[PDB]
DNA sequence: AAGGGTCCGGACCCT
DNA sequence: AAGGGTCCGGACCCT
């Protein structure tokens, strides 16, 4: 299907909220910590050697001058998160989130209409905004190569708005399918953008040197592929598609192989409104008695504020466990009168526990 | 909720579309068949004998009149299954459909706009369209009377309509909620409609002999609570909460309790369109050998056509054996280039029975 | 960590 | 029979 896709990328989002909320931590190494670990870090505390998940205490001796805000809260990352997807949803309305940091957008329907009220008397002059992947030549005469020149330049238009209206810096990255757009945003990854004209999309897909690193495969169908002997890209392109149905299944098979080949039909979805606002907490094995109920009620007391503040309301309320030893759940459709709220709320949720490091309340089913 | 619910049961369907098929059929005990079960009969055969699930031969005997048109394809009775539920859809959007016989539609909001276009000087003539349960006497004074008996005089409007557009006869039920209209519904089954009045809930749900007759409670669920004892309606409704919460889980215990008496907040949904087009046939361990491809094949065919007509398109594809001891399912992703066709389809097909009395093939995942 | 999303196969219900 | 629908808990993915 010749699409434009675009995949906006924020540059360590929880950092750049924290530095845009404290302007004194500009041009300071910021570390976002969430318990024992650095979850995000600014590139000035990257440059001094700060990376994703590390301890934060060596973080606090690699780089002394380490200020670290806690990020437990995600309240304040969600808004600007939802604020970002807004602004993007005003050049199209369907866009995809995958996380608080990343959104997708087809740009196809766009592009089109602007090819259209254009008159090829200046097609000489359709630019490229940002950089060509592996320097490939644009031929203004191929149209594929035209449709995502477009794309590139309605991105450069989405970053600038983004800096311009919520001050927040990002990359791009726009290609034919939301694999290469993701796989090509990060060639250049401070506040940069990137194309992927379809002739160098086998370099891309063989730059990667680990097949984790795709989108879609995790531990598991590594671990799968591992074990069958596939570590490189073209391993799984040239592996027995009959095996791989036979010890993966059919559909991870078939997606998997055809990803190895940067091959993804996938169509990007509006995410829309959320489906679910959970709450968490984790400890050293700190719950061993029911007294887990003092921590479900204050994980409810928390969710109820962001519930109450949606506006649409949960029917089913789910109480996920993580036991040291994987993460089992139980759920229960919410009573209508508590729908219409803490000691109700806590019986079911503690029935739910009876029957079943990590406990979490989750409000889905939102009518 | 203040809600006015109305169900729509159609008398025998299937033979109400057969004998509108062949006119020549009408005033003739007439029996669908399907296999060797007679599934629906006209009320000329039930007098005469004939009963829904019966041996086509018994039936035969009971009333040598008995012509039984086959009804294993039901495509024509779909087709005006979805012109009776288009019909209602015009009078209120929101229509659920169970079945192919039965639909719930909630005219609260169509009650309120006529009760708002009325004067109060002539409430004193808000009179009923059709039974009232148990003779209740009618309150023209109490609110939630004269919206129920608004819903009466929309409920005889749809009927009339189905039949002066359709030429369908039908049975009407209108309460506040769900489980209540389709239990109003039926008693005064030949082609008439009831009202349930609030003061006489208890009396409908005490009229039932089993659980079993309550609509959300099927055979598992009436074992469990006939092994616990419970036989009555008031048996279930005077049941300790807690026991049937740690028997049957909190989800079910609280909704079967509260249908036990009359309570259900069920919202009636917008059915809309299909979300799955399915095919099978019954067999007598006729499928011993993979020869069973041929009946796949047969399956795949007959759906093919009926998804070409909607014009909606299947994404996953879906096989459901019986064995002979219940039933399993393997489901795979429809490649992209088959969604754009026999061979494809069958060899997919194959390879998921060959990973797992009736074979299935089902078409969802429509976009 | 601290969230958040689809897919899937079964159980159960209904006609 | 011959269809058709939600609920659920887990696996797996992503940030
Ligand atoms: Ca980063
Ligand atoms: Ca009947």
């Amino acid at each position: 299907s010749s699409r434009v896709i675009v995949h906006v990328d924020l540059d360590c989002f929880y950092a750049q909220v924290e530095m845009i909320s404290n302007p004194e931590l500009k041009d300071k190494p910021l570390g976002v910590q969430q318990k024992y670990l650095v979850v995000t870090c600014n590139y000035e505390a990257r440059k001094l050697g700060v990376k994703k998940l590390m301890n934060v205490r060596d973080a606090k001796e690699k780089c002394p001058q380490l200020v670290l805000v806690n990020g437990e809260d995600l309240t304040r990352y969600r808004e600007m998160s939802y604020k970002v997807t807004e602004l993007l949803e005003e050049f199209s309305p369907v866009v995809e989130r995958l996380g608080f940091d990343e959104n997708f957008v087809d740009l196809t329907e766009m592009v089109e209409k602007r090819l259209q009220q254009l008159q090829s008397d200046e097609l000489s002059a359709v630019t490229v905004s940002g950089h060509v992947y592996n320097n490939q030549s644009i031929n203004l005469l191929d149209v594929l190569h035209i449709r995502l020149l477009v794309g590139s330049q309605i991105a450069a238009e989405m970053r600038e708005a983004m800096y311009n209206q919520l001050g927040l810096t990002g990359c791009a990255g726009v290609a034919s399918n939301k694999l290469l757009a993701k796989l090509v945003s990060g060639v250049f990854k401070p506040n940069q953008q990137t194309v992927l004209l379809p002739e160098s999309c086998q370099h891309l897909i063989h730059s990667l040197n680990h097949i984790k690193e795709i989108p879609g495969i995790g531990y598991k169908t590594a671990k799968c592929l591992e074990a069958l002997g596939i570590n490189s890209v073209r391993d799984l392109q040239t592996f027995s598609p009959k095996i791989l149905e036979k010890e993966l299944g059919i559909s991870v098979a078939q997606r998997i192989q055809k990803l190895s080949f940067g091959e993804d039909n996938s169509p990007v979805i509006l995410s829309g409104p959320p489906q679910s606002f959970s709450e968490e907490d984790s400890f050293k094995k700190c719950s061993s008695e029911v007294e887990a109920k003092n921590k479900i009620e204050e994980l409810l007391a928390s969710l109820l504020n962001r519930v109450c503040q949606d506006g649409r309301k949960p029917h089913t309320v789910r109480l996920i466990i993580r036991r040291y030893s994987g993460r089992e759940s139980r759920q229960c459709p919410i009573p209508s009168h508590v729908i219409q709220v803490m000691t109700p709320m806590v019986d079911i949720l503690m029935k739910l526990f009876r029957n079943m490091t990590l406990l979490s309340v989750c409000f889905c089913n939102l009518k």
